[PDB]
C-alpha cells in the first residue's frame, strides 16, 4: 500500500482520475481529481458494442495525460479499471492493448458484479448511514448494492445507462414511453427494497445540484446531501421531458445537457421500484472502493469501529497535537451530563458536541483572529466522509458561535425542518464555550454539579482567567454559575 | 525555538502571544490572550509602589500564562515589563514574587527599549516601512522613527491614558499633553498606530465608514480628515461611546487616548495613519528571529507569504510553474490588455497560491484559496493588495460580478475589466500546467493568441471552452 495512490476509472461517458493521499494508518484524503468526457461509448450501441475509432483515440489521449498527472504527484501505485462500455466491447482486447502501448497503464476490465461491489465498499464505509441500497447510474450500466449495517449483502448490475438509452431510443427517435418500458423491465430484476439509497455517479450529482439550486440550499458540498425521494420524485420525472434550454435554466452544465434526461428517467424508475424514502448524494464511488480495497486488507474491507477517515485526516493535516482537543471534548461531555436536568437535550447531539469540542480550535492554523469562524469554515467544507450536511451544520454552528449569541436568521440553522431548535444549539454552543474557558490553563480533575438552578464548578485550581472570563459567556437561559 | 511565547506586563493589563516559526523566516501568531489585572491600580498616590492586591492579581494571571505557554510546548518564554513596573520603587519585590510563584523571569525594559520593540514590529510587518510609530499605553507613549525598515530614533513620553483620565477627565488636558509631546524631535507623513487604545479608535472609524475588510492591521486612516472626529470622541459620554461600538473594558482609556492621539498627530504633521495589529510583543519575537539579519527581513522575504506556503503548500514546483506562465502570458497579451505592470505583483502571488485551498478540499479549491489569502496574508500587505490577490484566485474560470464588495473596497482598486483579465490569465496558466507539459511559448497576432508546444495538451484543449474571456479573443494551439 502506498502513501500516494492514483485510481483511474474508464466509464462509458467519461474517464476519471482520483489521487488519494494517506495521512495516517486510517486517515486519507482526496488530493486531486479530474475528468475528461471522452465518451468512449459514442456510436458503439448501434454497432453491437464495438468501440469506434475516434472515441478510442480520445480515450487514449486523455489516459496518457492522466498517467502524466499520476506521476506528477509521485504516485507509488496506479490502479485502472474499465466498466460497461469496455467490458461489453467485442474489440475490448484491442482497446486495452492500445492503452497499454501508449500510456503504460494496465486496464483491469471489471464485470458488473465487481463494479457494484466497489461502489458498495465506498458507500458502506464513507457515508453517514450504513444500511441502504446504492444506485450507481452510468453511461452504459446501472449498479445496485444492498448494504445492511456496513455489510454488502446483494449485488445487481443492469444494462441501462444514460448513453445506451440516448443512442438506442432518444436518437433513433423512439418515444420516451418505449425507453421507459424497457428500463422498467430491467429494473424489475432488482429483488430488494429499502428506505435509504446512496446516489452514486455524475447523473445523480448533476440532479442533486439542480435541487440545491431550485430550493436555495445553503450548503455547497455534494457529499452527504439528503434528498427526500418521495417529495422530489415528480420533479425528477419532469426533467426527462424538458427541453435543453429548460435544463440550462435549472443550471445544468453544457456538457451534462445531452445525458441528464435519460439519467433522470433511469433514476425515477429505480427510486420508485426500491421504495426509497431518503437518497443520500454520495461523492464517492468505484474509485474510492478500489482504493479502500487496497487500503483495508481484511475480508470485507471495512474500517475498525469508531474510525472515521475524514475526521482523522482533518486532524492529521491541521491538528497534529491532540491533547487540548481531547480535554475540551471530555469537559463538554461532563458539562452536558451535569446540565441535562435543565436542558433535557436528546443525547444524539452529544455526537456533534464532542466533535465540535475536538475541532473548535482547528482554525488557529489559519489565523488567531476569528479562529472559531475558520474552524467552522474548515468543518463545513472539509468534513465529508461519514457526515451528513445536517451533521456538519450543527457542528459548524457550535464552533462558529462559541462565546456568541446565535442569530435567529441563520441560514444553516434553518437548513432543514429536522435541525435542532435555536435554544438547543445555543445550549450546545454555551457548553463548548465554557469547556474552552476551563481548559485554557492546565486544569485537572474538574467536576460539575447542579444544585437547583445553579451550575457549580469544582476544581483544586485557582482558575483565575476562567473566573475573569465568565461574564463574556452567552447563556442559553439565565443560569447561575459558581466556582466552588 | 519553534514555539515562542512573549508576555508583556503593562499598566492596565498583562498580555500573551504564542508565535509559531514555520521556517527560517516564516511565522504566524498562534494564540493570544490578555488579562486586565490593572497592576498600577492606585499606585500613583503611593509613589508608584505597586499595591498588594493588584500584585496578587498579576501573579495569578502570570502563573496561568506560564501554564498556557507550556501547554503550547513553548521552548522559549520571553517576559517584559514596561512603565508601571519600571517606575515602581518595589519593582524588585514584584519581579521576585513572580519568579517565586511560576518561575517566570521578568525583564524590565526602559522606555527607549519599549519604543524599539514596537518599532521593529512596525518596520517589518506593515505595507509601508517609513514612518513614526505611536504607541499609546496607560502609563506612557512611545514613538520610533523608521526609514525604509530601519530604526533611526526613539523616544518615550511620560504621558499615558491613566494619568490624563486622572488629572483632567479639553483645552487644559491638551495643554499638559502638548508639554510632553513637544519633546518629539521628528515629523513624518506616515504614522503607525500601535496598541489597543489606538486599535479601539481605529475600529470606531472603520465601523462608521462601512469597511468590507475585517482586519485592523494595515487599515489606512486619513489623519487630516479624521482629526475632528478623533477630537470629538474625547467629549463623548460613556453611553455614546458604547453605541459607537467601544468595548466595555476600553471606555476608561479611549477618551484620554483619543486626546493624546490628536495632540501627537498634529505635532508629527501626520497625513496618513496606518493601524497596526502588531507591537512590542511581535518586536520582542522579531528581535530574536532577525538577530542575525539586522532586525529586518531580507528583500522579497515576507513572513506571512512564506508561512502560508509552509503550512498549506509544502511542494512549490507546480505553483512556480503556474507563476512563470502567468508572467509569460501577461507579457504576450499586453498589447491587448494594456495593463499596468504593477499588477504583475498580484498576479504572480495569485499564481503561487491559487491551488493552496486543495489541502482543505479539492471541491471549490479556488474558493478556499481565496479564503486563506483574505484571512491569512497579512503582514506586509495592504488591504487593497490582499483583496486583489483574493479576487484573482476566487474567480479563476469564472466571471467576476459587477457589484462585488471586495472589488469595490476603494477607488484605487483596479477596474472590473483589469480584474477579469488577470483572472483569465491565471485560469489559462492553470490549464496549461495541469499535465507534465514541456516548454510553452506564446505569440499574439491581432486578437488571436497562439500557444506553441510540442505536447498534445489534450486536456487543456478540452477545457478551453470553460475559460471566461475578458474580451472577444481567439485562442489557438500551434
Amino acid at each position: 500500500s502506498a502513501k500516494i495512490t492514483t485510481v483511474i476509472d474508464i466509464g462509458s461517458n467519461s474517464v476519471r482520475l482520483a489521487v488519494f493521499k494517506k495521512t495516517s494508518q486510517f486517515g486519507f484524503y482526496l488530493l486531486f481529481e479530474t475528468k475528461s468526457k471522452v465518451r468512449i461509448s459514442e456510436g458503439c450501441y448501434a454497432f453491437n458494442g464495438i468501440l469506434q475509432e475516434i472515441p478510442m483515440q480520445r480515450a487514449v489521449k486523455a489516459l496518457s495525460e492522466f498517467k502524466e498527472i499520476a506521476l506528477k504527484y509521485k504516485s507509488k501505485k496506479i490502479l485502472c479499471v474499465a466498466t460497461s462500455a469496455v467490458r461489453d466491447a467485442p474489440n475490448r482486447l484491442e482497446f486495452v492493448a492500445r492503452v497499454k502501448k501508449a500510456c503504460g497503464l494496465q486496464i483491469k476490465i471489471i464485470d458488473g458484479q465487481k463494479e457494484a461491489l466497489y461502489g458498495g465498499i465506498a458507500c458502506a464505509n464513507l457515508l453517514h448511514k450504513n444500511s441502504g441500497i446504492t444506485i450507481d447510474i452510468g453511461g452504459g450500466s446501472t449498479e445496485c448494492a444492498l448494504i445492511e449495517k456496513g455489510k454488502i449483502k446483494d449485488l445487481i448490475s443492469l444494462d441501462v445507462g444514460t448513453i445506451r438509452i440516448k443512442e438506442m431510443f432518444l436518437d433513433k427517435d423512439l418515444d420516451v414511453k418505449l425507453a421507459k418500458a424497457f428500463i422498467q423491465k430491467e429494473v424489475s430484476k432488482l429483488p430488494f427494497k429499502h428506505k435509504n439509497a446512496f446516489g452514486v455517479g455524475g447523473t445523480i450529482r448533476a440532479l442533486s445540484k439542480v435541487l440545491m439550486k431550485r430550493f436555495d440550499y445553503p450548503i455547497d458540498s455534494l457529499h452527504g446531501y439528503e434528498i427526500d425521494a418521495h417529495k422530489n420524485l415528480a420533479f425528477i420525472e419532469k426533467i426527462v421531458m424538458l427541453k435543453e434550454d429548460q435544463l440550462r435554466l435549472l443550471g445544468v452544465n453544457e456538457e451534462r445537457l445531452d445525458s441528464i434526461r435519460s439519467g433522470a428517467l433511469i433514476l425515477s424508475v429505480v427510486l420508485e421500484h426500491l421504495k426509497t424514502s431518503l437518497m443520500i448524494t454520495s461523492g464517492v464511488g468505484v474509485r474510492e472502493g478500489v482504493f479502500l480495497s487496497d487500503l483495508l486488507r481484511n475480508h470485507y474491507h471495512k474500517f475498525p469501529p469508531n474510525i472515521n477517515p475524514s475526521l482523522i485526516s482533518l486532524k492529521d493535516r491541521f491538528l497534529p497535537h491532540e491533547k487540548h482537543s481531547q480535554k475540551v471534548k471530555k469537559e463538554c461531555v461532563k458539562l452536558f451530563e451535569a446540565l441535562s436536568p435543565l436542558h433535557k437535550i436528546d443525547e444524539k447531539y452529544l455526537f456533534h458536541l464532542k466533535i465540535a469540542g475536538e475541532l473548535a480550535s482547528m482554525g488557529k492554523i489559519l489565523s488567531v483572529y476569528l479562529a472559531h469562524k475558520h474552524s467552522a469554515y474548515f468543518i463545513l467544507n472539509a468534513l465529508s466522509y461519514g457526515f451528513s450536511h445536517q451533521d456538519r451544520a450543527i457542528i459548524c454552528l457550535l464552533a462558529q458561535f462559541s462565546h456568541k449569541k446565535i442569530p435567529k436568521d441563520n441560514a444553516i440553522a434553518h437548513m432543514s425542518a429536522m435541525m435542532p431548535s435555536l435554544l438547543t444549539l445555543q445550549w450546545l454552543s454555551f457548553i463548548l464555550s465554557l469547556a474552552e474557558n476551563l481548559c485554557l490553563t492546565d486544569s485537572h480533575h474538574l467536576k460539575y454539579t447542579l444544585e437547583k438552578n445553579k451550575l457549580v464548578i469544582h476544581s483544586n485550581d485557582a482558575l483565575y482567567l476562567a473566573k475573569e472570563m465568565l461574564p463574556k459567556l452567552v447563556k442559553p437561559i439565565p443560569l447561575t454559575i459558581e466556582f466552588a
